[PDB]
Protein backbone atom coordinates (compact mmCIF):
# COMPACT_ATOMS: atom_id res chain seq x y z
CA UNK A 1 0.00 0.00 0.00
CA UNK A 2 2.83 2.33 0.70
CA UNK A 3 6.17 3.51 -0.63
CA UNK A 4 8.85 5.93 -1.06
CA UNK A 5 7.51 6.83 -4.10
CA UNK A 6 4.43 8.44 -2.55
CA UNK A 7 6.10 10.70 -0.92
CA UNK A 8 8.08 13.92 -1.22
CA UNK A 9 10.99 14.23 1.24
CA UNK A 10 11.33 17.91 3.13
CA UNK A 11 13.65 19.11 5.57
CA UNK A 12 15.23 16.86 8.16
CA UNK A 13 13.01 17.16 11.62
CA UNK A 14 15.48 15.28 14.19
CA UNK A 15 18.31 12.38 13.99
CA UNK A 16 18.02 9.34 14.93
CA UNK A 17 18.70 6.43 17.16
CA UNK A 18 17.84 3.65 14.83
CA UNK A 19 17.02 6.93 12.30
CA UNK A 20 16.07 9.95 11.20
CA UNK A 21 12.43 12.08 11.06
CA UNK A 22 12.04 13.79 7.71
CA UNK A 23 9.24 16.40 7.35
CA UNK A 24 7.50 14.68 4.06
CA UNK A 25 4.21 15.13 2.05
CA UNK A 26 2.24 12.66 0.34
CA UNK A 27 1.82 13.32 -3.81
CA UNK A 28 -1.43 12.46 -4.13
CA UNK A 29 -3.56 14.18 -1.16
CA UNK A 30 -0.55 16.56 -0.46
CA UNK A 31 -0.95 16.13 3.15
CA UNK A 32 2.21 17.28 5.12
CA UNK A 33 3.56 14.49 7.36
CA UNK A 34 6.72 13.07 9.09
CA UNK A 35 8.54 10.21 8.01
CA UNK A 36 10.72 8.08 10.68
CA UNK A 37 13.53 6.57 8.51
CA UNK A 38 14.93 3.50 10.33
CA UNK A 39 17.86 1.49 9.16
CA UNK A 40 17.06 -2.56 9.11
CA UNK A 41 20.57 -2.83 10.25
CA UNK A 42 20.81 -0.99 13.40
CA UNK A 43 17.23 -2.34 14.02
CA UNK A 44 18.74 -5.71 13.51
CA UNK A 45 22.16 -5.11 15.10
CA UNK A 46 20.56 -3.69 18.39
CA UNK A 47 17.73 -6.19 18.70
CA UNK A 48 14.17 -4.21 18.39
CA UNK A 49 12.82 -5.26 15.40
CA UNK A 50 10.20 -7.22 17.82
CA UNK A 51 9.72 -4.13 19.74
CA UNK A 52 9.13 -2.05 17.17
CA UNK A 53 6.48 -4.02 15.54
CA UNK A 54 4.77 -3.85 18.87
CA UNK A 55 5.25 -0.22 19.38
CA UNK A 56 3.59 0.49 15.63
CA UNK A 57 0.70 -2.22 16.63
CA UNK A 58 0.16 -0.50 20.03
CA UNK A 59 0.50 3.35 18.39
CA UNK A 60 -1.78 2.95 15.04
CA UNK A 61 -5.15 1.44 17.55
CA UNK A 62 -4.99 5.01 19.43
CA UNK A 63 -6.79 7.60 19.02
CA UNK A 64 -6.69 10.54 21.48
CA UNK A 65 -5.71 14.30 20.37
CA UNK A 66 -2.28 14.38 22.88
CA UNK A 67 -0.86 11.57 21.25
CA UNK A 68 0.70 11.58 17.88
CA UNK A 69 -1.24 9.65 15.17
CA UNK A 70 0.67 7.16 13.70
CA UNK A 71 -1.07 6.84 9.75
CA UNK A 72 0.55 3.86 8.29
CA UNK A 73 4.12 2.34 7.57
CA UNK A 74 6.41 0.22 5.18
CA UNK A 75 10.00 -0.89 4.21
CA UNK A 76 12.33 -1.81 1.24
CA UNK A 77 15.12 -3.82 1.54
CA UNK A 78 17.13 -1.63 3.49
CA UNK A 79 15.14 0.21 5.31
CA UNK A 80 11.59 0.97 7.40
CA UNK A 81 9.65 3.75 7.36
CA UNK A 82 6.82 5.06 9.70
CA UNK A 83 4.42 7.77 8.66
CA UNK A 84 3.62 10.01 11.59
CA UNK A 85 1.65 13.25 12.06
CA UNK A 86 3.42 16.40 12.31
CA UNK A 87 3.87 18.10 15.37
CA UNK A 88 4.41 21.47 13.46
CA UNK A 89 5.41 23.17 16.78
CA UNK A 90 8.61 21.22 17.47
CA UNK A 91 9.78 19.02 20.80
CA UNK A 92 8.79 20.52 24.20
CA UNK A 93 12.33 19.51 24.84
CA UNK A 94 13.42 22.64 22.41
CA UNK A 95 10.58 25.16 23.66
CA UNK A 96 12.55 24.32 27.56
CA UNK A 97 16.08 25.27 25.92
CA UNK A 98 14.29 28.61 24.62
CA UNK A 99 12.93 29.67 27.87
CA UNK A 100 14.60 27.97 30.17
CA UNK A 101 12.00 27.09 32.46
CA UNK A 102 7.62 27.46 32.24
CA UNK A 103 5.64 29.82 34.16
CA UNK A 104 2.87 27.70 36.01
CA UNK A 105 0.33 28.07 33.33
CA UNK A 106 2.41 26.27 30.95
CA UNK A 107 3.04 23.73 33.27
CA UNK A 108 -0.24 23.16 34.74
CA UNK A 109 -1.95 23.00 31.20
CA UNK A 110 0.84 20.65 29.52
CA UNK A 111 0.47 17.98 33.02
CA UNK A 112 -3.48 18.53 32.60
CA UNK A 113 -2.99 17.42 28.94
CA UNK A 114 -0.58 14.47 29.58
CA UNK A 115 -2.48 13.47 32.88
CA UNK A 116 -5.34 12.91 30.14
CA UNK A 117 -3.59 10.98 27.45
CA UNK A 118 -2.32 9.14 30.20
CA UNK A 119 -5.77 8.41 31.49
CA UNK A 120 -6.49 6.96 28.14
CA UNK A 121 -4.08 5.04 27.24
CA UNK A 122 -4.15 3.29 31.63
CA UNK A 123 -7.62 2.58 30.09
CA UNK A 124 -6.57 0.66 27.52
CA UNK A 125 -3.98 -0.96 29.78
CA UNK A 126 -0.68 0.90 28.04
CA UNK A 127 1.82 2.26 30.40
CA UNK A 128 4.40 4.66 28.20
CA UNK A 129 7.25 4.38 30.53
CA UNK A 130 9.42 7.01 28.36
CA UNK A 131 7.74 10.32 28.87
CA UNK A 132 10.31 12.51 28.48
CA UNK A 133 10.73 16.48 26.99
CA UNK A 134 12.07 14.79 23.63
CA UNK A 135 8.89 12.66 23.06
CA UNK A 136 7.26 15.70 23.39
CA UNK A 137 6.00 17.44 20.66
CA UNK A 138 3.77 20.37 20.42
CA UNK A 139 0.60 20.58 17.59
CA UNK A 140 -0.53 24.30 15.87
CA UNK A 141 -2.13 25.31 18.71
CA UNK A 142 0.21 24.45 20.74
CA UNK A 143 -1.38 21.42 22.56
CA UNK A 144 1.11 18.73 24.09
CA UNK A 145 1.39 15.45 21.93
CA UNK A 146 2.87 12.36 23.28
CA UNK A 147 5.17 10.64 21.10
CA UNK A 148 7.69 8.01 20.93
CA UNK A 149 5.61 5.29 22.27
CA UNK A 150 8.62 2.70 22.04
CA UNK A 151 9.65 1.28 25.64
CA UNK A 152 6.25 0.30 26.38
CA UNK A 153 4.73 -2.91 27.30
CA UNK A 154 0.62 -3.81 28.27
CA UNK A 155 1.24 -3.61 32.02
CA UNK A 156 3.14 -5.15 34.03
CA UNK A 157 18.20 2.39 27.52
CA UNK A 158 19.64 5.67 27.76
CA UNK A 159 19.69 8.13 31.01
CA UNK A 160 17.74 7.67 33.99
CA UNK A 161 16.40 10.42 34.69
CA UNK A 162 12.78 10.07 34.00
CA UNK A 163 12.19 6.46 35.66
CA UNK A 164 11.10 5.74 38.88
CA UNK A 165 12.47 3.64 41.50
CA UNK A 166 10.67 0.28 41.18
CA UNK A 167 12.14 0.29 37.80
CA UNK A 168 15.44 0.84 37.84
CA UNK A 169 15.70 -1.67 40.78
CA UNK A 170 14.21 -4.06 38.43
CA UNK A 171 11.00 -4.86 40.20
CA UNK A 172 7.18 -5.34 39.66
CA UNK A 173 6.10 -2.11 38.06
CA UNK A 174 2.59 -1.01 36.97
CA UNK A 175 0.63 2.39 35.21
CA UNK A 176 1.97 4.00 39.21
CA UNK A 177 4.88 4.38 36.69
CA UNK A 178 3.62 7.13 34.77
CA UNK A 179 2.58 9.28 37.65
CA UNK A 180 6.16 9.48 38.93
CA UNK A 181 7.48 10.31 35.57
CA UNK A 182 4.76 12.82 35.54
CA UNK A 183 6.16 14.24 38.67
CA UNK A 184 9.39 14.33 37.03
CA UNK A 185 8.19 16.54 34.28
CA UNK A 186 6.04 18.47 36.50
CA UNK A 187 9.26 19.51 38.22
CA UNK A 188 11.51 19.98 35.20
CA UNK A 189 8.97 22.59 33.44
CA UNK A 190 8.88 24.53 36.40
CA UNK A 191 12.72 24.67 37.51
CA UNK A 192 14.49 23.67 33.98
CA UNK A 193 15.93 20.64 35.20
CA UNK A 194 14.74 17.03 36.37
CA UNK A 195 14.86 16.56 40.13
CA UNK A 196 17.58 14.08 40.04
CA UNK A 197 19.78 14.99 37.51
CA UNK A 198 23.18 13.99 38.55
CA UNK A 199 26.70 14.19 36.08
CA UNK A 200 26.48 10.27 36.64
CA UNK A 201 24.34 7.56 35.78
CA UNK A 202 25.86 6.16 39.00
CA UNK A 203 25.05 9.63 40.81
CA UNK A 204 21.45 9.78 39.00
CA UNK A 205 20.82 5.94 40.30
CA UNK A 206 21.29 6.95 43.71
CA UNK A 207 18.92 10.10 43.90
CA UNK A 208 16.35 8.28 42.00
CA UNK A 209 16.13 5.07 44.95
CA UNK A 210 17.02 7.32 47.66
CA UNK A 211 14.07 10.21 46.45
CA UNK A 212 16.53 13.26 47.10
CA UNK A 213 14.88 16.67 45.29
CA UNK A 214 15.01 20.05 46.77
CA UNK A 215 12.89 22.83 45.48
CA UNK A 216 14.66 26.15 44.74
CA UNK A 217 12.94 29.23 45.83
CA UNK A 218 10.63 30.34 42.91
CA UNK A 219 8.20 26.96 43.84
CA UNK A 220 5.52 27.53 44.90
CA UNK A 221 3.99 25.38 47.69
CA UNK A 222 0.67 23.94 45.42
CA UNK A 223 3.66 22.95 42.85
CA UNK A 224 5.31 21.40 45.84
CA UNK A 225 2.49 19.48 47.20
CA UNK A 226 1.90 17.65 43.68
CA UNK A 227 5.42 17.18 42.93
CA UNK A 228 6.03 15.57 46.49
CA UNK A 229 2.64 13.49 46.41
CA UNK A 230 3.82 12.28 42.72
CA UNK A 231 7.49 11.56 43.65
CA UNK A 232 6.51 8.47 46.59
CA UNK A 233 9.00 5.52 46.71
CA UNK A 234 5.82 3.72 46.98
CA UNK A 235 3.72 3.37 43.37
CA UNK A 236 1.04 2.60 45.95
CA UNK A 237 0.59 5.81 47.50
CA UNK A 238 1.18 8.01 44.21
CA UNK A 239 -2.45 9.46 43.43
CA UNK A 240 -4.40 8.67 40.95
CA UNK A 241 -4.59 10.44 37.35
CA UNK A 242 -8.26 12.04 38.10
CA UNK A 243 -6.70 13.07 41.82
CA UNK A 244 -3.84 14.56 39.63
CA UNK A 245 -6.05 16.55 37.12
CA UNK A 246 -8.32 18.09 40.21
CA UNK A 247 -5.35 18.93 42.31
CA UNK A 248 -5.82 22.34 43.55
CA UNK A 249 -2.56 23.81 41.66
CA UNK A 250 -3.96 21.88 38.14
CA UNK A 251 -7.66 23.15 38.80
CA UNK A 252 -6.31 26.81 39.80
CA UNK A 253 -3.43 27.34 36.91
CA UNK A 254 -4.46 24.84 33.96
CA UNK A 255 -6.41 25.59 31.00
CA UNK A 256 -9.82 24.10 29.49
CA UNK A 257 -11.90 23.88 26.04
N1 LIG B 1 6.36 13.65 14.15
C1 LIG B 1 7.04 14.80 14.42
N2 LIG B 1 6.65 16.01 14.10
C2 LIG B 1 7.70 16.75 14.56
N3 LIG B 1 7.76 18.12 14.41
C3 LIG B 1 8.84 18.89 14.56
C4 LIG B 1 8.71 20.20 14.12
C5 LIG B 1 9.78 21.09 14.31
C6 LIG B 1 11.02 20.72 14.80
S1 LIG B 1 12.22 21.87 14.84
N4 LIG B 1 11.87 23.10 15.74
O1 LIG B 1 12.31 22.25 13.45
O2 LIG B 1 13.34 21.21 15.25
C7 LIG B 1 11.19 19.38 15.20
C8 LIG B 1 10.11 18.49 15.10
N5 LIG B 1 8.71 16.06 15.07
N6 LIG B 1 8.24 14.82 14.96
C9 LIG B 1 8.92 13.70 15.38
O3 LIG B 1 8.48 12.58 15.17
C10 LIG B 1 10.17 13.95 16.14
C11 LIG B 1 10.21 13.64 17.44
F1 LIG B 1 9.14 13.05 17.96
C12 LIG B 1 11.34 13.93 18.20
C13 LIG B 1 12.43 14.51 17.57
C14 LIG B 1 12.37 14.83 16.24
C15 LIG B 1 11.23 14.55 15.52
F2 LIG B 1 11.13 14.85 14.22
O1 LIG C 1 13.15 -7.32 6.21
C1 LIG C 1 12.16 -7.28 6.91
O2 LIG C 1 11.18 -8.16 6.61
C2 LIG C 1 11.95 -6.35 8.05
C3 LIG C 1 10.72 -5.77 8.22
C4 LIG C 1 10.53 -4.88 9.32
C5 LIG C 1 9.22 -4.24 9.53
C6 LIG C 1 8.17 -4.50 8.65
C7 LIG C 1 6.93 -3.90 8.83
C8 LIG C 1 6.72 -3.03 9.90
C9 LIG C 1 7.78 -2.79 10.75
BR1 LIG C 1 7.50 -1.58 12.24
C10 LIG C 1 9.03 -3.37 10.60
N1 LIG C 1 11.50 -4.59 10.19
C11 LIG C 1 12.73 -5.19 10.01
C12 LIG C 1 13.75 -4.87 10.95
C13 LIG C 1 14.99 -5.42 10.82
C14 LIG C 1 15.24 -6.31 9.75
CL1 LIG C 1 16.81 -6.98 9.64
C15 LIG C 1 14.30 -6.65 8.83
C16 LIG C 1 13.01 -6.08 8.95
Amino acid sequence: QWALEDFEIGRPLGKGKFGNVYLAREKQSKFILALKVLFKAQLEKAGVEHQLRREVEIQSHLRHPNILRLYGYFHDATRVYLILEYAPLGTVYRELQKLSKFDEQRTATYITELANALSYCHSKRVIHRDIKPENLLLGSAGELKIADFGWSVHAPCGTLDYLPPEMIEGRMHDEKVDLWSLGVLCYEFLVGKPPFEANTYQETYKRISRVEFTFPDFVTEGARDLISRLLKHNPSQRPMLREVLEHPWITANSSKP
